[PDB]
DNA sequence: TGTGTATATTGCA
RNA sequence: CAAGACAUAGAAAUAACCUGGUUUGAGUGUCUUGUUAAUAAUUAACAAGAUGAGUUCAAAUCAGGCUCCUAGAGAGAUCCGAACUUACCUUCAUGGCGGGCAUUGUGCCCUU
DNA sequence: TGCAATATACACAGGTTATTTCTATGT
């Protein structure tokens, strides 16, 4: 009949919608005004979820490496201690919960135990120093332990250098760099200023650029502009534009060895290599440097010891009564809290969370104040400012340690053991000894383009290409090149990220430098008639010799463009592809191919460009053609498109589950669009026909107008300029009080229908004004099942953990699931949804609303499953599940007041206000103006007689807001506020303007549906968390006069009240 | 942020 | 003078890494007096006084799922598991969710 | 002598490399 309109105000946390005819005056359906505010939560991005996924895979890989490393030492360790590998696995458990009841974690011999092992080696670095320096035959368990600790702390893999160097001081290798004097003679001042040259380049805190400028002032390309880390020009390497620029940070000389072949020759690597390894290993007492990182930590261990005796003497000499509170006692950020353990008065060790030195340093500064100034006090205060006082080896500050620095200790420890344990040098079928495998395991990490090495089910992101006959074979560092087709899988990694075709949907686009795609741009410009060019042909005819490309070298040429784009840089792939497939090209030909680099992709695919309409690429050639009429309905090429992809537009009207995937939409936008569809799908069907127009307002909107244009094609979607609606609120006096209620979202959607259809194209104003101030809009909240973490991410202390309330470490392990107060557990166990169960408590039939935990959601879907859960776990007598799913934030009507079932509070149910406050339109402007003063704007620069008006207007509002909480719907809440609002009335007058306007907004937090109901009415004398309402878990029929559950559809058109006291 | 949740305080008959 | 050469900055998705952190356990605490105990003096228990140490390691790190067993505080695999989707009712259908007035306080009328 | 209604405290995070989409600038 009469076509209607739909306006939308779509936002990341709420979607407002409105329905109107050609003359506003909202359409009426099911006896309701057809507008409302669909509210929900902002959708979480996948970045956090990806954080745990990669962390899980990293933990999985670290567990395999620990397993494989243990199998290398498995046979030799068994000869002395069979259970050593299993003793380490039994570490968390108390002596009564481990497989073998042995007290100590690692060593359980007669002479040697954990107490004796730490007397010889107080720290792991002390063990490693013995493992490296000493040539005595060590116990294989100690050798394994030293190697194992390096595996736990491998260091970063960012620095590309040659650990393989045996040993060479900076004085020695500089002499080699003096050689090759074919330069402008900068290589000799390498020896002259070597003392300043070595330390300045080694210094790890000097900025690399500032380090670069100062050194050349004494050495006066140059290679002195590359030590920072950047591309290096080959202008001076005995023969500019032939850069093949290598940056020492990005690529290894061995990797660039084929690149530099056929051309200050190679030793310039060593000086840069020296800087990376020895930057952080500089001795302070002397001028030299340590050899291995273990040697640098025993020295740091001894400085911390020397720092401790200074603090102990200072405290005992000056404040001996405060000595006991800082060292032999656990408090906030004292020394014991810093170390994380304490042992005094013969009591057991009190191991807790460790303190950060920032708060620990602050604790000494406040603690030295009561000591009069002296030499030691100034000296200790000096070190704290420098940050070198009482340092610990492990912590967030060890992000500098590279793998090559740790690889040096691995080789030295393994080499020192080969002279004593022959099992490390027994070769095998691959001619690899144990050392060749441990060293390979240590430094080998999967390259970023391989991804996960297995796809048990095709549900993950894995794309690795296993070679034929190598499936279901574990990948090792030595098996990596055989099992995994590294070139083929790296092709997929780039390919999967490539965009899809603009018109066709199943084929990836072609490179923008590909031959046929380079054409499509030029004939597009030919029709327009230059901003485009056809240059790949101009470029590729040099390689092939022939000036004009035939049809047998064009397919030759296009495979190179794809390879030079998919395999950009990383010449081990491009060169391998050419050499094996096409051995015809010579060395200069291959090197010239790497010379040009294109890595951009077009908007269209190869399959689309060669479609048999009656090839579209030739269609732009023979005729002049129109830019968009070629693929429009007026032509036969459009029909050819639909046959290639059987997918239909809009999918199905009633089925559009996840059509938003692949459109590069953030998770907040995807949820915000989807709930918009849940409304329109429910309005166009409740009404008979489809809306003539759709108005919307939130540049990614172009991706949004499109996918909705699929829905209801006959509609005329209109986008209204942002800020146009706010102009209507100004000139036509329609204030928007965002802090009052959520009705503005509906009005914003409603006004969207007004600015539109008038910007594009009586008493019209009166109808809009009357509608704009209506209380009609139906505000719904998206009910859902809570997703995310099952509980808190980290375990809490066993002292703070109690059974039943805290999720154990492992539920399937009876050791953890039964001793939550012994091993700790996960706090705040999140629940998915709620369900209603009727049980007999105190020999009386009552009902309670219990929750289904997120970790039990899948096995608790049926009523029989839920009843069994109540009987055994919840402990209910004769359970009878009446409702199986009460979602989170479900509407409840309790004693006439509407709430939201947000969560739970121990034995209670947390509720939030679901009722909208409605103040008269005159006080809407004052609240909007109150927020700005509380939001930062100052009342000091105000008229002396406009400020007494401020107090009185504020007084009237507080007096009015004291009435809605007294005699209105807002008087039926739990924990009422009206009695308390009058109680603090004398403190509302007796306060400044700013403070008495920061409580008005806090009061308004008690009648807002967007936030949890609570108020910071502490300025007027109440509490910072005031007004929280929380009913009991049990629905006693005598306590509540009524208790419903309003199940509303997303538009709210269909409601269903389920009396929780009956059904 | 903001909030779900355990935890704590406060009357109170 | 718009490309480009680049730089830098941010967002999104994915992959590969590091430092940790957290929890539990290990890293033997020792002396003095007093009280009360077992039994001339000791060994505990407890309380109050003191006192010396301290830097690390091991294992787990969403619950869990997956393969195989010949069912275990078992092996395997090293990847699935914190993002996105769901009102309610049914034969799970392009089904249903009665017909209408109000719209500042959660109502009213006609029907089943 | 609990006990219901109110009010309170608080939570894993800081870096790195690479790719592909997508902007922002000056340079």
């Amino acid at each position: 009949n009469a076509d209607y309109y739909i306006g939308l105000d779509m936002g990341t946390s709420s979607a407002g919608w409105a329905v109107s005819d050609s003359e506003y005056n909202l359409i009426r359906r099911k006896g309701k005004d057809l507008w409302g505010v669909r509210q929900f939560e902002e959708a979480k991005t996948a970045a956090e979820r990806r954080g745990f996924r990669v962390a899980r895979r990293r933990k999985q890989r670290q567990q395999v490496r620990n397993r494989l490393l243990s199998e290398e030492f498995q046979n030799e360790i068994t000869k002395i201690d069979s259970g050593f590998l299993k003793r380490m696995e039994d570490s968390r458990f108390v002596i009564s919960d481990k497989r073998v009841p042995e007290k100590y974690t690692l060593f359980n011999d007669s002479g040697y135990t954990d107490v004796e092992y730490y007397n010889q080696y107080p720290t792991i670095y002390h063990l490693r120093k013995a493992l490296i320096e000493s040539n005595e035959r060590f116990d294989i368990r100690l050798v394994f332990l030293g190697i194992h600790s390096l595996f736990q702390h491998p260091g970063h893999f960012l620095d590309k250098g040659d650990v393989d160097t045996d040993n060479t001081g900076p004085e020695e290798l500089i002499q080699f760099l003096e050689d090759c004097m074919n330069e402008i003679q900068i290589s000799i001042p390498l020896v002259s200023n070597q003392k300043v040259l070595t330390d300045i380049l080694t210094d790890s805190r000097i900025t690399r650029r500032d380090k670069e400028q100062q050194i050349l002032e004494i050495l006066q390309s140059q290679f002195v502009k590359v030590l920072t880390g950047q591309k290096a020009k080959l202008g001076d390497l005995i023969m500019e534009e032939y850069k093949y620029s290598f940056s020492f940070r990005e690529k290894t000389l061995e990797e660039i060895l084929p690149d530099i072949e056929g051309v200050y020759i190679e030793s310039i690597y060593s000086l840069y290599s020296w800087s990376l390894l020895n930057s952080y290993m500089k001795d302070t007492l002397t001028g030299h440097y340590y050899s291995y990182l273990a040697e640098a930590r025993v020295a740091a261990y001894d400085k911390h010891h020397s720092d401790l005796v200074k603090l102990k003497t200072l405290f005992r000499e000056y404040i001996p009564e405060e000595y006991d509170n800082f060292f032999r006692k656990m408090e906030k950020a004292n020394y014991s809290h810093y170390i994380g353990s304490t042992e005094y008065d013969g009591e057991k060790r009190c191991r807790t969370a460790k303190a950060k030195q920032e708060d620990f340093y602050k604790s000494i500064n406040k603690m030295l104040e009561k000591i009069p100034e002296c030499s030691e006090k100034t000296e200790i205060q000096k070190e704290i400012i420098e940050g070198t006082f009482l340092l610990k080896q492990t912590g967030p500050q060890n992000g500098f340690v590279p793998n090559q620095l740790q690889l040096k200790e691995l080789r030295k420890i393994l080499q020192n053991a080969s002279k004593h344990y022959p099992f490390l040098t027994e070769k095998d079928e691959r001619d690899m000894t144990a050392i060749d495998r441990i060293e390979a395991l240590f430094s080998f990490r999967i390259p970023y383009y391989i991804g996960p090495l297995k796809n048990t089910d095709n549900q993950g992101h894995g794309w690795a290409v296993r070679r034929d006959g190598h499936e279901q074979i574990p990948v090792r560092p030595w098996n990596f090149e055989e099992i995994i087709d590294e070139s083929a899988s790296a092709d997929l990694f780039i390919k999967n990220l490539v965009n899809s075709c603009t018109y066709l949907r199943t084929e990836k686009v072609l490179p923008k430098s590909s031959l046929l795609y380079q054409e499509f741009e030029v004939l597009n410009e030919l029709n327009n008639l230059f901003k485009s060019s056809l240059s790949s042909y101009k470029k590729f005819c040099e390689l092939f010799g022939v000036k004009t490309l035939n049809d047998t070298q064009k397919v030759m040429a296009e495979q190179i463009i794809e390879w030079s784009t998919v395999y950009g840089d990383s010449r081990k792939f491009l060169k391998r592809k050419l050499e094996d497939n096409y051995p015809e090209l010579t060395d200069q030909q291959i090197r010239r191919i790497a010379g040009f680099k294109f890595s951009e992709w077009g908007n269209l695919s190869r399959a689309f460009l060669e479609m048999e309409g009656y090839t579209i690429i030739r269609a732009l050639r023979d005729t002049q053609k129109n830019l968009m009429q070629l693929l429009s309905n007026d032509s036969a090429f459009a029909k050819k498109l639909q046959e290639l992809n059987d997918y239909v537009t809009r999918d199905i009207w009633s089925i559009e589950p996840d059509d938003l995937d692949g459109m590069y939409l953030s998770a907040p936008v995807r949820r915000m669009i989807w709930q918009t569809f849940l409304i329109l799908r429910e309005v166009v069907d409740t009404i008979g026909y489809s809306p003539k127009k759709i108005f919307m307002e939130m540049q990614g909107t172009k991706a949004i107008i499109s996918l909705i244009n699929q829905c209801f094609p006959d509609s005329e979607v209109v986008y209204v300029k942002a800020g146009n609606t706010s102009d209507f609120r100004q000139r036509f006096d329609i204030p928007k009080s965002r802090d009052l209620n959520n009705y503005h979202h509906a009005v914003d959607a409603y006004l969207n229908i007004v600015v539109g259809n008038v910007y594009d194209t009586d008493t019209t104003l009166k109808t809009v004004k009357k509608t704009a101030f209506k209380t009609s809009p139906m505000v719904t909240k998206r009910t859902y099942e809570r997703k995310g973490g099952l509980a808190d991410s980290v375990l809490i202390a066993a002292k703070k953990a109690k059974p039943g309330v805290h999720l154990p470490v492992k539920t399937s392990d009876s050791r953890f699931a039964n001793q939550v107060s012994t091993y700790g557990g996960y706090d705040n166990v999140k629940g998915s949804h709620f369900f209603l169960v009727e049980h007999q408590q105190k020999k009386k039939t009552i009902r309670s609303i219990e929750n289904v935990p997120i970790h039990l959601k899948e096995k608790l879907k049926t009523k029989e499953e839920l009843e069994h859960y109540c009987a055994q776990v919840l402990g209910m007598v004769q359970p009878d599940v009446r409702l199986t799913r009460i979602p989170m934030y479900s509407l409840l009507l309790i004693d006439g007041y509407y709430y939201y079932l947000t969560g739970r509070t121990g034995g209670n149910l947390s509720l939030s206000n679901a009722v909208e406050l409605c103040l008269p339109a005159k006080e809407q402007a004052h609240i909007r103006m109150i927020s700005k003063i509380a939001g930062g704007r100052s009342t000091d620069a105000l008229s002396a007689e406009a400020k007494d008006d401020f107090r009185k207007k504020n007084l009237r509002l507080y007096d009015e807001l004291a009435e809605k909480h007294r005699s209105t719907i807002f008087s039926k809440r739990k924990n009422p506020i009206g009695p308390k609002l009058l109680k603090y009335r004398e403190a509302f007058v007796k306060q400044t303007i700013e403070n008495q306007c920061k409580v008005i907004l806090q009061i308004l937090k008690l009648t807002s549906t967007n936030c949890k109901t609570s108020a910071d009415l502490k300025l007027i004398g109440g509490s910072g968390q005031e007004g929280v309402m929380s009913i009991s878990k049990l629905l006693r029929a005598e306590k509540y006069a009524e208790f419903y559950l309003i199940c509303q559809s997303p538009s709210g058109i269909y409601e269903t009240r389920k009396n929780l006291l009956t059904i």
